[PDB]
């Protein structure tokens, strides 16, 4: 009997309870004791849940109220001084760190977790760091394991391994020579003590998190797998069952093949080619769980592929060591499935949420086992074959648009100082050229109008007049602080990535696919399920107002295709980099539009241009630069040599570089020499001045002082001055203050020049 295994359940609720109890207690709308009450009840709804879908191996200790590894920081004492100050009990040290405290501790630096969509709290470490168990609050995986087991559910805890929650980390303000590794150990012994109590506690295995295996590590970290874990392996502990996803591992093979653990788990869904060689490596004892659901995206399992890849594995081991499992904790997935309820049924037949993928799991583990379940394999394989039959996912024009690619098409018609000249002529800019990034603050009437308009109570002519008010009010803003390139301010638009997939072919939308991105914000991200294409305009009508208001230049303003792919669930029966490029084809047509309609100063704004970069070195992912660029410049690369294309960003150089945009922003506001890197490269550049997540406003002298530090390595003739971004989450007396210090400011410069 081969058994079914979870690497975790995403924690915020199938109605998002998590966020609103948290939210609340922040608020003081609720009680601490209410805060712990409602965990509780969420931990025992998902252990039953999984129970009662028949998984075998099923977690705990990957509930958080914040961030998982951040609570192995409070559970370890990595608390850096700073945070003790207040006379707060562990849970409020624990927020302290993980959002700061309003009297005023930053947060702790939250860090994206590998190529996810999640972000940690990066551990930070100091010299004077002495880890323990905190044993104060109670021990949460202790805790957490002994709640389930008083329901009836044996569980195995969840916790990241030794290697990776060093090496992830970072030395602290007061240490900065310390390496987060040389710290192992100090903290092993901490694990063993954790260990041996989960065992009295009753785990008989224990998921022990090491996904660095799938990144590039030098051979002095490699090694010390060996060390940890010939330290933590013993009769007085769980088996360990150590487990890595997102990537390959092979390259590492060396570091694990010889050690004294009860198993491993790899991720053949974004890998599944390493399986031999991974598999080869195992011990006569050791299990082999085979992660072929995948915990990261919403598509429906192919039964017969996944069972397919367990069965080549109890080929090379023997049935009784393989475990058929999540690719990684479905974390990173929504829910529930059946609380969505506007999705066609024919789409809607091809997702699985998390609720879904744990029946994919148990399905798959009796058919390798030899029960009966052809009626759910053939109910699986008919939902398989409509998906890849359906004109949604095969449009014959994109497949023929697609073959037109090439390096002409992502070229313009000259290269840059023949085009400034263009430009120059054209706009006539003076030297510390001032602009935005996009947004600005919205009102009240705003929202409001939008929910009539949604109801039918508004018409479209009578919400466009509030949008286009709103849009004069911000233009004649700018005007008067003396702005020199405009922007219109966005407020038509919710979010950057949904406000164009709910206009393109190609992309469906969920009422409730929430995903955790950090803390107890979530984002509700767009599928792609097919072939992309674009209508009609987009962002036109919106623009074409904005700029027929004032004579200065207005930015028409596009979220680029990585962007858009990156923050959506991607199809995975395409490649990335064919998604990326329909993106570009049809973001092409808009920018064309644009131009055509006299919005010639167009910015594409690529912040996750860089979050899909693949885990390690080598030619994917070279070709992953290559193919990100190549789908930005396909987007802007048909305009006349006058058109003033920006990119904005939030970083390699040369990647910057390969994507030729007339004019750049990037978020700043940090050493001189990267600046160094741009000094003969000859478009233009606006570093961030401003950090526009704070209300505090810099002074006029303030922004001479920071304008004369990056000059004194970059030349004035390609300056432009910006803010680090959008001002869409500020208030309108910071905003009016700020902006008018950094243009007098820039002015100041522009006088001596
Ligand atoms: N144009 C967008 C950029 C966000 S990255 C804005 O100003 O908010
Ligand atoms: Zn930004």
């Amino acid at each position: 009997m081969v058994q079914s295994s979870v690497l975790g359940f995403p924690r915020i609720g199938g109605q998002r309870e998590l966020k609103k109890i948290t939210e609340a207690y922040w608020s003081g709308k609720a009680t601490v004791e209410e805060l712990l009450a409602k965990g509780k009840e969420l931990r025992e709804h998902n252990w039953k849940l999984q129970q009662k879908a028949g998984v075998d191996i099923i977690p705990s200790n990957d509930f958080s109220y914040y961030d998982q590894v951040l609570d192995l920081s409070l559970l370890f004492n990595a608390i850096p001084e700073r945070y003790t100050k207040f006379d707060l009990a562990p849970i409020d040290v624990l927020f302290a760190m993980g959002r700061g405290l309003q009297v005023d501790v930053t947060a702790l630096e939250m860090v994206k977790w590998f190529d996810s969509n999640y972000h940690y709290v990066r551990p930070t470490f100091s010299h004077s760091t002495e880890f323990k168990l905190n044993t104060a609050a109670g021990i949460k995986p202790v805790d957490e394991f002994n709640e389930a087991k008083a329901l009836g559910v044996q569980t195995r805890p969840v916790i990241l391994g030794p290697v990776s929650y060093l090496y992830l980390g970072k030395a602290d303000k007061d240490s900065l020579d310390l390496e987060p590794i040389s710290l192992l150990p100090k903290i092993l012994p901490v694990y063993k003590e954790l260990l041996q109590k989960l065992k009295e506690a009753g785990a008989e295995q224990v998921q022990i998190d090491e996904p660095v295996l799938v990144l590039d590590l030098p051979e002095a970290v490699q090694s010390k797998f060996k060390e940890a874990y010939d330290a933590l392996v013993g009769a007085d502990v769980p088996e360990l069952i150590l487990t890595t996803y997102f990537g390959d591992v092979r390259p590492n093979l060396k570091a694990i093949e010889n050690l004294p653990v009860a198993g491993f788990h790899f991720d053949f869904v974004r890998v599944p080619e390493q399986l031999d060689e991974v598999a080869s490596i195992l011990k006569d004892g050791q299990t082999l769980s085979a992660g072929v659901v995948d915990g990261r995206n919403i598509w429906k399992t192919d039964f017969a592929k996944a069972s397919a890849v367990v069965q080549k594995a109890i080929e090379k081991v023997g049935k009784d060591k393989v475990v058929v499992a999540t690719s990684s904790s479905l974390l990173h997935t929504p829910v529930d499935l059946e609380s969505e309820t506007k999705l066609d049924a024919v789409i809607k037949d091809w997702f699985s949420f998390a609720t879904q993928k744990l029946d994919e799991v148990v399905v798959i583990a009796k058919n390798v086992s030899g029960e009966d379940v052809s009626k759910q394999l053939e109910a699986n394989a008919a939902s398989i074959k409509a998906r890849s039959e359906s004109s949604i996912t095969n449009d014959p024009k994109v497949q023929e648009r697609l073959t037109t690619i090439n390096e002409a098409l992502a070229t313009r018609k000259a290269a840059f100082p023949e085009r400034l000249t263009e430009q120059k002529a054209k706009y006539n800019l003076p030297l510390f050229p001032t602009t935005t990034i996009g947004s600005f603050p919205q009102t009240k009437d705003i929202r409001i109008n939008r929910n009539k308009f949604a109801k039918g109570q508004i018409t479209a002519e009578e919400y466009e007049a509030f949008i286009n008010k709103e849009i004069e009010t911000v233009v004649r803003f700018q005007e008067e602080i003396g702005l020199d390139v405009l922007v219109h301010g966005e407020p038509e638009r919710n979010d950057m990535v949904q406000y164009f997939g709910e206009q393109l072919n190609g992309f469906a939308f969920t009422t409730n696919g929430w995903v955790q991105s950090y803390g107890s914000r979530y984002v509700r991200p767009p599928i792609i399920v097919g072939d992309v294409s674009r209508p009609k305009a987009m962002t036109v009508k919106e623009s074409v107002y904005a700029q027929s208001i004032t004579s200065k230049p207005m930015k028409g303003m596009l979220t680029g295709p990585v962007t858009i792919l990156r923050w959506s669930f991607p199809r995975d029966d395409v490649s990335g980099k064919i998604q990326a490029l329909q993106l570009g084809l049809a973001l092409r047509d808009e920018v064309n539009d644009l131009e055509g309609a006299g919005i010639t100063v167009i910015q594409v704004d690529e912040p996750a241009i860089r979050e899909g970069l693949p885990l390690r070195a080598g030619k994917e992912r070279s070709d992953y630069l290559n193919w990100a660029a190549q789908s930005f410049r396909v987007a802007t690369s048909g305009v006349e040599n006058s058109t003033q294309i920006h990119s904005h960003f939030c970083l390699d150089p040369n990647h910057i570089k390969a994507l030729d945009a007339d004019v750049v922003s990037i978020e700043f506001s940090d050493d001189p020499n990267y600046i160094q890197e741009f000094s003969e490269y000859p478009n233009h550049i606006g570093l961030g001045l401003f950090d526009i997540h704070s209300p505090r406003i810099p002074s006029k002298q303030e922004f001479v002082s920071r304008i004369e530090e990056i000059l004194k390595v970059y030349p004035a003739s390609k300056f432009w001055v910006n803010p680090d971004c959008g001002l869409k989450t500020r208030g309108w007396p910071e905003v009016k203050e700020s902006l008018t210090n950094m243009v007098e400011a820039a002015k100041e410069f522009r006088a001596k020049y």
